[PDB]
């Protein structure tokens, strides 16, 4: 029954924005930490950013700071992830995630996981 409703990926050029979008059924006060990570082929998964349960505290990647930011509207039931300046190395599967646990919003301990949503930033 927890269910991680992923939207807002797809193809981009270089330079250009997206807004993922990671919505959550329900009564979410359990899942202080919520966050994503993201996945390339032949390339280890890696923490992207992460969120608590106020909304007042969020960390990075090194790789995104300054060009990605991790927001919470509990009153939609939704994090969402502005990703502008793309790149071509931030081309990858992207896993919306949720956990219980009071530990750091990097630490990679996260129990429960989206299905996946692929970004693709075209250099054509």
């Amino acid at each position: 029954q927890v269910q991680l409703q992923e939207s807002g990926g797809g193809l981009v050029q270089a330079g250009g924005s997206l807004r993922l979008s990671c919505v959550v059924p329900g009564r979410t006060i359990s899942l202080y930490r919520m966050g994503w990570f993201r996945q390339a082929p032949g390339k280890e998964r890696e923490f992207v950013a992460g969120i608590n349960w106020s909304g007042d505290m969020t960390d990075y990647v090194d790789s995104v700071k300054g060009r990605f930011t991790i927001s919470r509207d509990n009153a939609k039931n939704t994090v969402y992830l502005e990703m502008n300046s793309l790149k071509p190395e931030d081309t990858a599967i992207y896993y919306c995630t949720a956990d219980p646990k009071l530990l750091p919003l990097a630490d990679s301990s996260y129990g429960y996981w989206g299905q996946g949503t692929q970004v693709t930033v075209s250099s054509h």
